[PDB]
Order: structure tokens, then sequence, then C-alpha cells
């Protein structure tokens, strides 16, 4: 599924993301937008091997098992399908994990680069939410 941008920041803020760890739902969002261009069905191969799944571009390394990435960890305990699905439950449940594990969004090499310090609320403005 391709989200809309608001549609996405609505989908977000409904599983709790908005202001998660202190992250405002622009940063979410911003992210999403760089990440994956709000696609769900969004994957990328790393040259390690891994590969990055879904609407935030979760990676295979550490946080869910696609059965082929040598060495890896499955922290979020899911299938790296699960983060594929139209439905963000499983990419929000997981990007919570990840966002508390020390480094807050700059997990997202891509937020870092592209959000973070940036005007993120031009992400949501305009929108119902
Ligand atoms: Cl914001
Ligand atoms: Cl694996
Ligand atoms: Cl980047």
């Amino acid at each position: 599924k391709v989200f809309g941008r608001c549609e996405l920041a609505a989908a977000m803020k409904r599983h709790g993301l908005d202001n998660y760890r202190g992250y405002s739902l622009g940063n979410w969002v911003c992210a999403a937008k760089f990440e994956s261009n709000f696609n769900t069905q969004a994957t990328n191969r790393n040259t390690d091997g891994s590969t990055d799944y879904g609407i935030l571009q979760i990676n295979s390394r550490w946080w869910c098992n696609d059965g082929r990435t040598p060495g890896s960890r499955n922290l979020c305990n899911i299938p790296c399908s699960a983060l594929l699905s139209s439905d963000i439950t499983a990419s929000v449940n997981c990007a919570k994990k990840i966002v508390s594990d020390g480094n807050g969004m700059n997990a997202w090499v891509a937020w870092r680069n592209r959000c973070k310090g940036t005007d993120v609320q031009a992400w949501i403005r305009g929108c119902r939410l």
C-alpha cells in the first residue's frame, strides 16, 4: 500500500507513534517519506546481506527474521514480511523498540541525514489529526 501523507500521519497517531520517545509526528512521517516514499512494500538489500523492510525500512540484521541474514537477530519477534503489510501495526510496534534502543531516531540514517533539524512539522501541515 502506498499511503498518502496525511493518511500515514493519521495511522501513525492511531498507533501511538506521535511524540513517542519525544519524536513528533512530523519526524516519523519525514522518516517514512525518505525511507520508503510511504510504500509499505518497499524492500532494499544492504551491502552486508541484510534487507530493510516496509514503510520505515526496518533492518533484518537486528529486528526481524527473513531466514537469509546470517548471524542476525529478530528483536521485534516478527517475520520481516509482517513489515510489508497494508496494516502498519507491526512496523509501528517494531519502530517503538528501535527508537528506544539508545540512539533515538538516529537509528534511521535517512532521518539523521534528511529530517533531523529540519522543519518536520511541514510533513503534517494541513492534516486533520
Ligand atoms: Cl511535527
Ligand atoms: Cl536469518
Ligand atoms: Cl541518507
